[PDB]
């Protein structure tokens, strides 16, 4: 896709904390950049929509490279449209905008400039960030993490795409996502199925593969930790039913692993630790630091800091695993008691290290669930077991909480704030910011 100037694009700017070994922080200037999928999306040289409600224009776009040509991403209005507001080095999403239209949350990367996605190297460094999830109720997402995109958003492999990272183009994840309109310079129109249940998506014949390492996806009432290897470590297209992860009619198979070796503090037996109020060790209505720490041995550390006082994660018992610890022994025992065995067929640690060794880019995010309702993250799961089934608890929401129509509206004014990010060698970020 090319990209179209009907409404200027301006980033809105953030900045972070870049800290040394030496215990000095110095101050980085970047900015954030709404992902293409949310963009209006129409014809080079007319106001026409090559994309509405969710199906395509079957004359613009009759097939995927057509469809490439005679279309653009145009740019966004970040606060009116999509409820996106920077201040410093704080961002904020809001879960439902109304303006012309209604939005529901958004998908955001930070740039290095105002055409490059900023890459980071996580192996052997740390990354810390504040977060304010008291706003987000069950069946909310508020994400940060990292996937293995390309720092030009596909460009120079795809010179069809035009309108590259500056339009948040070249996104890719652990579940191969099929609702991706353009992948590898062409659209998805062919053998795009609407959403049954979303009047604004669907799924086409291509999927978008990677890396992924979801350092954190919560809401007040659940919080995990999970990293995603996949057998492609960068940026790879799939096709159709091959592609694995949700949307497919396997979510195996595919090159990536879509489940991952996930950490949940509550559905590892410690439900006093994290949620909302002073019964919880850490009180969701407050803001809270998260400081998620690489291992060269690829092996993944985590600690919480709340009005100055230090938790490291919470030891868990599995199987013969004891530990705090994210590393081989724990993901091997969490397959052995809760079952599965995608991590360990796509890698393990050892092939996500290849990830954390290479360059990543951040994302953050506000999402709510259309396939599983966020079940998966703060309920009982699937909804027909019970506390008996080992790790089928994951949090304290009904299972029948998260219906994306209910929430959206029921909590409109949900919300996620992102804060002072920073970023260096394991022990670094701790130390005063510059
Ligand atoms: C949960 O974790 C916190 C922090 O490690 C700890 O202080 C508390 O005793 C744990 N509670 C349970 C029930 O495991
Ligand atoms: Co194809
Ligand atoms: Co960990």
């Amino acid at each position: 896709q090319s990209a179209c100037t009907l409404q200027s694009e301006t980033h809105p700017p953030l900045t972070w904390q870049k800290c040394s070994s030496g215990g000095t922080c110095t101050q980085q200037t970047g900015s954030v950049v709404i992902d293409a999928n949310w963009r209006w999306t129409h014809a080079t040289n007319s106001s026409t929509n090559c994309y509405d409600g969710n199906t395509w224009s079957s004359t613009l776009c009759p097939d995927n490279e057509t469809c490439a040509k005679n279309c653009c991403l145009d740019g966004a209005a970040y606060a009116s449209t999509y409820g996106v507001t920077t201040s410093g080095n704080s961002l904020s999403i809001d879960f439902v905008t109304q303006s012309a239209q209604k939005n529901v949350g958004a998908r955001l990367y930070l740039m290095a400039s105002d055409t490059t996605y900023q890459e980071f190297t996580l192996l052997g460094n740390e990354f810390s960030f504040d977060v304010d999830v008291s706003q987000l109720p069950c069946g909310l997402n508020g994400a940060l993490y990292f996937v293995s995109m390309d720092a030009d958003g596909g460009v120079s492999k795809y010179p069809t795409n035009t309108a590259g990272a500056k339009y948040g183009t070249g996104y890719c994840d652990s579940q191969c996502p099929r609702d991706l309109k353009f992948i590898n310079g062409q659209a998805n129109v062919e053998g795009w199925e609407p959403s049954s249940n979303n009047a604004n998506t669907g799924i086409g014949g291509h999927g978008s593969c990677c890396s992924e390492m979801d350092i954190w996806e919560a809401n007040s009432i659940s919080e995990a930790l999970t990293p995603h290897p996949c057998t492609t470590v960068g940026q790879e297209i799939c096709e159709g039913c091959g592609c694995g992860g949700t949307y497919s009619c396997n979510r195996y198979g595919g090159t990536c692993d879509p489940d991952g070796c996930d950490w949940n503090p509550y559905r590892l037996g410690n439900t006093s630790f994290y949620g909302p109020g002073s019964s919880f060790t850490l009180d969701t209505t407050k803001k809270l630091t998260v400081v998620t720490q690489f291992e060269t041995s690829g092996a993944i550390n985590r600690y919480y800091v709340q009005n100055g006082v230090t938790f490291q994660q919470p030891n868990a018992e599995l199987g013969s695993y004891s530990g705090n610890e994210l590393n081989d022994d724990y993901c091997t025992a969490e397959e052995a008691e809760f079952g599965g065995s995608s991590f360990s067929d796509k890698g393990g640690l050892t092939q996500f290290k290849k990830a954390t060794s290479g360059g990543m880019v951040l994302v953050m995010s506000l999402w709510d669930d259309y396939y599983a309702n966020m079940l998966w993250l703060d309920s009982t799961y699937p909804t027909n077991e019970t506390s008996s089934t080992p790790g089928a608890v994951r949090g304290s929401c009904s299972t029948s909480s998260g219906v994306p129509a209910q929430v959206e509206s029921q909590s409109p004014n949900a919300k996620v704030t992102f804060s002072n990010i920073k970023f260096g060698p394991i022990g670094s970020t701790g130390n005063p910011s510059g």
